[PDB]
């Protein structure tokens, strides 16, 4: 990780340029949903010019150029700026089928900036560095969090998943690339306690984390990941007349927290928040009720 100097920081903002620049192209005919570049990117510029402000004497830059978070950070944000020129480049006119393999990249790297965002807005609030008070939800995570890494505000991937897999026992390579994927929002290979907060409030309760993940994430067909409201509807939709057809999901929104959709019995598609308890929980209660029984459609639930 190179150092954060305003010099490369600045480098990062041009190449954010380029990539708003392009997403502009209405050719492309992007739509106005989030993850939407043409909101997080500017945020993300605005934010980085706040940070930028308060590091204002020589010893505090040498402050924020060494902060480890925030040289890893600024890293990513010009490596995945790079790839989303680049894929403008590469995708050439394939760009503007909004189906391609090209917009859907397009749409992946929108998630991960939108999830960069959020991140440093949590990491630097009002453009502080609070990194090392960050509060951590729930109580027998943070104790995790503190005992192997103490203060440390992000940890390599690799360094993360020894110490987790002494409490929680990871069984092979394939399962710990899968859990990367969902605790990493980032895709930057390091784990922020930002992250870390998200994956510990989703997947609680900690003691048995690994197999409430598997259950929720890995093995179950009602699992949809980031999803708009809207888009829940639509997908809805096509179940409308079968009533107990249900899907769960997560909010680049409102990372952290998970929401239902389901069908009624007179073909409505309401959704509901589970205010107050694990997802699994509402899930196994939603269905004795009779709401949730058929998961995207399926026609039978996964085995508790
Ligand atoms: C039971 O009533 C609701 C259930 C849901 N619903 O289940 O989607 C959404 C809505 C409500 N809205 C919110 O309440 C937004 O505040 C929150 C707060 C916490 C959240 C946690 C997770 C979550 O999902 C991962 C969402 C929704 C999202 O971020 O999309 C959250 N939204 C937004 C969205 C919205 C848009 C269009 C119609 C609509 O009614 N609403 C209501 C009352
Ligand atoms: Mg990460």
């Amino acid at each position: 990780q190179a150092a954060a100097d305003r010099r490369t920081v600045e480098k990062t903002w041009k190449l954010m340029d380029k990539v708003v620049r392009l997403c502009q192209n209405p050719k492309l005919q992007l739509k106005n949903s989030p993850p939407y570049i043409l909101d997080i990117l500017p945020d993300t510029y605005q934010h980085l010019r706040l940070i930028l402000s308060k590091y204002d004497d020589n010893q505090k830059l040498a402050q924020l150029s060494e902060n480890e978070y925030f040289k890893i950070y600024i890293d990513s944000l010009m490596k995945k700026s790079k790839r989303a020129i680049r894929l403008f480049k590469e995708g050439k006119e394939r760009m503007y089928e909004e189906q391609s393999q090209d917009r859907r990249n397009l749409t992946k790297l929108s998630l991960i900036f939108s999830h960069m965002l959020a991140e440093i807005k949590a990491i630097f609030p009002n453009g502080q560095f609070q990194g090392d008070n960050f509060r951590i939800t729930k109580a027998d995570a943070a104790e995790f969090w503190r005992k192997f890494f103490g203060d440390k505000t992000i940890v390599p991937w690799k360094v993360f998943r020894q110490c987790l897999h002494e409490v929680h026992q990871i069984s092979s390579g394939l399962e710990a690339m899968a859990l990367k994927s969902t605790i990493d929002l980032t895709c930057n290979d390091y784990i922020s306690v930002f992250e870390f907060d998200i994956f510990t409030r989703l997947f609680q309760p900690w003691g048995s984390i690994l197999r409430n993940w598997n259950f929720l994430a890995v093995t179950h067909p009602g699992y949809m990941a980031f999803l708009t409201y809207d888009e829940v509807k639509a997908r809805l939709q096509k179940y409308s007349t079968k009533p107990g057809s249900y899907i769960f999901r997560l909010s680049c929104t409102r990372l952290g927290q998970w929401a239902i959709g389901y069908v009624t019995g007179d073909g409505n598609i309401l959704q509901t928040i589970p205010h107050n308890k694990p997802l699994f929980q509402a899930l196994i209660d939603g269905s004795r009720e009779g709401f949730y029984l058929y998961p995207d459609g399926r026609s039978y639930n996964p085995d508790l």
